[PDB]
């Protein structure tokens, strides 16, 4: 079942949330403010893969 940003963060913390997901801090707390449509994943072998929803498309998150 996929976790959203938001809520992974309240799980985890942000520090734990930039690191599985590789972006710095700020990124993941303006990403959560703009309201991005961002779902994660976590793997058993506790990595993470998230994927964001934008017009109409399913991407991986961070993009780039």
């Amino acid at each position: 079942q996929r976790i959203t940003l938001k809520d992974y963060a309240m799980r985890f913390g942000q520090t734990k949330t930039a690191k599985d997901l590789g972006v710095y801090q700020s990124a993941i707390n303006k990403a959560i403010h703009a309201g991005r449509k961002i779902f994660l994943t976590i793997n058993a072998d506790g990595s993470v893969y998230a994927e964001e929803v934008k017009d109409g498309e399913v991407k991986p998150f961070p993009s780039n």
